[PDB]
C-alpha cells in the first residue's frame, strides 16, 4: 500500500539516478577525455634542430638566373636548359649553387674568461642535397650541445670569393627541422623557410616548444618516421600520378630515371607545386605524437667579420617548454567513481555485492 | 552510561567532523575557486590584428612640426593655429598627414616553387582615422590569412615621394588591436603603440597568445564590445565634464561641435591626456574574459626596395596558446564530495536516507 | 564448510584487495607527486632586472688590449703588468674600464599626448664593479616601472667622448640578473651575457617568466640569497684550494689581501675560470624556489642618436607568466582517498569503526 508503494518509488529513484551517473560515467570514457600538462624542462643537452639552407627558388635565385639568362633563355622556363646535350637535369640544379664546397660549421657551446668562446668545429659538417629550391646545404646537426649560458651557438659560415666575379646572392632560406626520411629539405624547404639576407653577417635565436600528443583511437599520432614516410610517399605517389610521366627530379628519391626533356620536367616540377602547396590536406596520416615547434627570433649580438655567408644559431634558452595532451579519464578513475555513485546514490559496496552472491548460493 | 556515553560521544564527533567538510566544502563553493588550463591550438586561419599606424604625436611628427613652424608659432602651441579664418581643427590634423591615397595593403598567405609568395592585394584596404596622434591610417584587415608557412604575412605600403620636396617622418606609431567602437585606434594609438623607424623597410613578426577567464560573481567579465563601449563612453563622459566646453577634438564621437578655438581646443586636449593617461584605474568595468595579446618580435627577413613606408607583419607561428581560466568545483562537485564525506564520516547513504524518510511516514 | 569457506574467501579478497590500493595510496603519498599549474599575471609594476654591463672579456677589450700592448705586454699575459710596481691589480682592471662617470640611466615607464614619454631620471643609478671581465658598470635598479603601455623601458646612456682620442669599444657584455651576494655580477657576467654592439643604439625587450618549485623533501629548493650564498661561497672556496695561494683579485670578496705578483694572480685568474666553467653541477645547493627568466628579445624601435653607448631595456609585455610546481596529494588527499577505498571494497566507515569500538569496551 501507501509505505511499500513509496519505498518501491524509491528504490526505483535511487537505481535510476545511479543509472545516470554510471551510464553517463561510461559514455565519458568510451569518448576519453584529454588534459594538458605544461612543464618548463631545464636541460643542459639541447638538440640542435637540423638545418637546410637553400637559395631564393631558382626564379629569384640571381646567381641561377644569370646563368640560365646567358643561354638564350630565360628566368620562367629556365627548365629549358635540359633541350640541349650539353645540361641535363643534373646540371641545371647544381647551376643554382650558391655555395662552396669550404662551408663549415662550428659548435660554440659554451664561454671562458680567457679566449671568450669555445670553439668546436667537430660537430658533423654540412652536405649538399637537391631540393626543390636548388642545390642547398644541409646541416647534419648531429650532436646535443651543452648549454652553458647564452652564448651558446651553432656558427655555419661559407667564404665563397666575395669579388666582382658574378653577381652575388642576396638571400637564402632557412629551415629548421628534423632527421631521417628527407621530405623537410627536399621538398618544403621553400615554404617552411626564412628568407634572410646575407649581405651582413646574421643570427637566430630558437626557443624550443614540443607539443606531445596522446594517441587514442579517435585521434592516433604517429610517431615522427613513419609521419614522415607517409608524408613523402604520398607527396611523391600524388607528384607521379598527376604528370603520368614515370620520372624523377633532382629532389625526389631514386626510383624512376630523370626523364631530361622540358616538357616531362616542366609537368614533375608543376605537379609538385600543386602537391607541396596543399598536402597538408589530402593526406591521411595525422600529426604527430611529438610536435617539436622552434620559435625563431631575430638577434643582432656579437658584430660583424668580412666573409660570404656566416650564419650564427643561438640557443640562450634551456627551457624546454613542454605541452603533453594526456587521458584524464582513465579506467581505474572510471571504477573508482562508479564505486562512489553505487555508495553515495545507494547501499551497495563491493564486499555486500559478494556477500549478497554468498547467500545467493547460501 | 559507559556503553551509551561512549557511543553518544562518538556520533557527536561523526557529525561534527562531518559537519567540519560539509561546512568548508559549502565555503568553498560559495567563493568559488578557478584553475587555469592552457592549450596550444593550431590553427590554419589566423586573425590579423587590427593595424593602426600613425605618425609620432604631434610634437614629434617633423611634418606636422614644420608646418605649423612656418606660421608664426611653434610646436608646443601648434593649436592655435585656429585662432586665424583658414585654419580649421580638421585642417589642423589634416596637416600631421604623413601618408599619400597610395596607401596598399597586400596579403602574402603562402609560397610557390615557381613565382615566389602568393601575392593577393584583395583583403580591406586602409582607411585614414582622426587619432589624438594626428591622422593615421587604420588597415581594416578584416578577413583570416590562410597559415602556409613562415611566409605568411600582411605588407602594408606607402609611395609618396621619396625625395626633397619637405622634411621627411622618421619613424611611425604602431598599433595592434581589434574592432567595432574605435578608442583602441582614436585614443590609445599614440600610448600603446610600438614606435618604430620607416628609414628601412622594417617587418614585425606577432604571437597570438588568448587568456580567456571565467566569468563568475566575484569578478564578473563583458565582451570585448561591451568593454570598449564601456571604457569609450567613460573616457568621453570623463573627458567633457573636465572641461565643461561641449566640444569635441577630430579624435571624439561625432556628438558636439568641434571645438574651433585654440583655449577650448586645448583644455580638451590636456583633458585627454588626464583621462587616456589613467583611464584603466578610474573605470568601473573590468577585464575581458577575451584578452588577445599580441608578442610583438622583429625579424629582419627578406631585403629591401626603394617605397616610402614598407611593413611586413609576419604571422609564422599558427600555434595560439590560449590560457582559460575555469570553474573547477561545480555545485556537481560539491554534492558527490558532500556524499563522500558522509558515506566515509558516517553511515547515511542517499537510499539509506530515502528509506529512514519512509519508516518516518512508515 | 562450502559457504562459510567461501565466505571467508571473499573477505580475504576484499582486504587484500583493500590493502593493494591503501598500500599504493600511501606509497604513493611517501613520494609525493607534483603538478604544474601555469598562470598569466597581469603585473601593472613590473620589477626589472639588474643589469652589469661590462666590456668583453679583459683578451678581446679593445680598450684594455689596446693600453696593455703599449707597454710591451700583449692581450693574453696583459696580467704581467703587476711586475711593475706602478701597475697594481686593481690598476689593471681600472684599465680595462669603458664607461665614463657620467653614466646614467633614465626611467621612461609611459607616454603622453604632449611631451613624448615620460622620463624619470631619479632611479637608482649604475655604479662601477670589479667583474672577471674588467670593471662594469652596475645598474641598480632598485624600485619597479610603472606599466605604461608598450613604451615602458629603461634607457642606459654614456656619452663619454665620441672622436678620434683611442679605439672605441664595439661591443659590450650585458647581462640581467637579481640582488645582494653578488656573484652573477662578479664572476658570471663574461659568461651569462649577451654580447651585443654599441655602434647603434640598441634595445632589447624582456619577457618576464617566473618557475617556481614546490619545497619538497626530496628536492629541496632554497630562497635566492641562500642559493646565491650557496653558489659565490662554493665559487670562492674552490678558487682558494686550488692555487693554495690565499689572496684574491678584484671580483672576490674583500677576504684576503689583492694578489700583487703576475704568477699569482695568474693561478687565480685561471681557477677562476675552471670553477665558473663548471660550478653548476660540483655545488650542493640545488635550484632556488623562485627561477626567473628573462626572454631577451630584440626590437629596432624609436630612431637614433648621437651617444656613445645607448641601451634601451624595454618591457612591453606585463602579463609575468608563472608556472609553479605544487603538492598534489596531500594528507587530506591520502586520508580521502583511504576512506574510499574502504567503503568501496569493504564495508568499514569511520562511525562503524567507532561504533565496533564502543562495543569492544561495552
Amino acid at each position: 500500500r501507501w509505505q511499500r508503494a513509496l519505498w518501491f518509488a524509491g528504490v526505483v529513484f535511487c537505481f535510476g539516478i545511479s543509472a545516470h551517473q554510471i551510464a553517463m560515467h561510461v559514455l565519458d570514457y568510451l569518448s576519453e577525455p584529454v588534459a594538458v600538462r605544461i612543464d618548463f624542462v631545464a636541460q643542459n643537452e639541447l638538440r640542435i634542430p637540423e638545418i637546410t639552407v637553400c637559395p631564393r627558388i631558382f626564379q629569384q635565385n640571381t646567381i641561377f638566373t644569370d646563368m640560365v639568362e646567358k643561354q638564350g633563355i630565360d628566368k620562367m622556363k629556365f627548365l629549358d636548359l635540359i633541350d640541349r646535350p650539353e645540361y641535363d637535369i643534373m646540371a641545371v640544379w647544381n647551376l643554382s649553387r650558391i655555395f662552396s664546397d669550404n662551408v663549415s660549421c662550428s659548435a660554440h657551446e659554451g664561454s671562458s674568461i680567457i679566449s671568450g668562446s669555445y670553439v668546436d668545429p667537430n660537430m658533423s659538417q654540412p652536405h649538399l642535397v637537391y631540393t626543390t629550391s636548388g642545390q642547398c646545404i644541409n646541416i647534419p646537426a648531429s650532436r646535443p650541445l651543452i648549454y652553458r649560458g647564452v652564448n651558446t651557438f651553432v656558427r655555419i659560415t661559407d667564404s665563397q670569393p666575395r669579388n666582382l666575379d658574378e653577381v652575388r646572392p642576396e638571400a637564402i632560406q632557412i629551415y629548421f627541422h628534423e632527421h631521417h626520411h628527407a621530405h623537410l629539405s627536399r621538398y618544403l624547404t621553400g615554404l617552411r623557410g626564412y628568407i634572410v639576407p646575407i649581405a651582413n653577417p646574421f643570427a637566430f635565436s630558437i626557443r624550443f616548444t614540443q607539443i606531445n600528443y596522446a594517441n587514442r583511437t579517435d585521434s592516433p599520432c604517429v610517431d615522427s618516421e613513419e609521419y614522415a614516410a607517409c608524408v613523402e610517399d604520398f607527396i611523391e605517389q600524388r607528384i607521379y600520378e598527376k604528370a603520368q610521366v614515370q620520372c624523377r627530379l633532382p629532389y625526389m628519391r631514386p626510383k624512376l630515371p630523370l626523364c631530361s626533356t622540358p616538357t616531362d620536367a616542366r609537368k614533375i616540377f608543376v605537379a609538385t607545386d600543386d602537391v607541396i602547396q596543399n598536402f597538408e590536406k589530402e593526406s591521411s596520416c595525422k600529426r604527430k605524437c611529438e610536435e617539436n615547434l622552434y620559435i625563431v627570433e631575430f638577434m643582432h649580438l656579437f658584430e660583424r667579420s668580412n666573409i660570404s655567408i656566416d650564419m650564427s644559431v643561438y640557443f640562450a634558452y634551456n627551457y624546454i617548454q613542454v605541452a603533453t595532451e594526456y587521458l584524464t579519464y582513465t579506467l581505474r578513475g572510471l571504477l573508482s567513481d562508479i564505486g562512489g555513485v553505487l555508495g553515495l546514490f545507494l547501499g551497495i559496496c563491493i564486499l555486500s555485492v559478494i556477500e549478497v552472491f554468498e547467500v545467493v548460493i547460501f
